[PDB]
């Protein structure tokens, strides 16, 4: 199962790891994708997860959007995890770079509570533009299920652990 994680709280764990490499190693029940409302997996975590599936995630996502329309910011959908996990929980955190309400980050993390254990990135962090320290705080204060956070950047991982209240 999950190895090398630092325990932050009763249910939140963190590791400096590439979430794609982590998913291929663990093959968890649920891998969280840092999705956008259109499920267009172009860059950041979404582009990396999609590239690991040889674009199968994008093909499946386009069929999902054709049938259902876009997700809401703060919302999610469960799709296949392909070669990475049993399922992928595509969660839309607010993109601060697209002027979205950072207050929707708590709503985005609430989606994690529908799954007993998840491998996940910090929502709205990276190319989504939010402060990752704030994202970790919202995560620990919102998620009650077991969440294994993979932080790609070593320097950001160190800052997150060393500043964790
Ligand atoms: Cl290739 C790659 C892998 C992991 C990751 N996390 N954020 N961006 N990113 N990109």
């Amino acid at each position: 199962s999950f190895s090398g994680y630092l325990k932050l709280t009763d249910n939140v764990y963190i590791k400096n790891a590439d979430i794609v490499e982590e998913a291929k190693k663990v093959k968890p029940t649920v891998v969280v994708n840092a999705a956008n409302v259109y499920l267009k997996h172009g860059g950041g975590v979404a582009g990396a997860l999609n590239k690991a599936t040889n674009n199968a995630m994008q093909v499946e996502s386009d069929d999902y959007i054709a049938t259902n329309g876009p997700l809401k910011v703060g919302g999610s959908c469960v799709l296949s995890g392909h070669n990475l996990a049993k399922h992928c929980l595509h969660v839309v955190g607010p993109n601060v770079n697209k002027g979205e309400d950072i207050q929707l980050l708590k709503s985005a993390y609430e989606n994690f509570n529908q799954h007993e254990v998840l491998l996940a990135p910090l929502l709205s962090a990276g190319i989504f533009g939010a402060d990752p320290i704030h994202s970790l705080r919202v995560c620990v204060d919102t998620v009650r299920t077991n969440v294994y956070l993979a932080v790609f950047d070593k320097n950001l991982y160190d800052k997150l652990v060393s500043s964790f209240l």
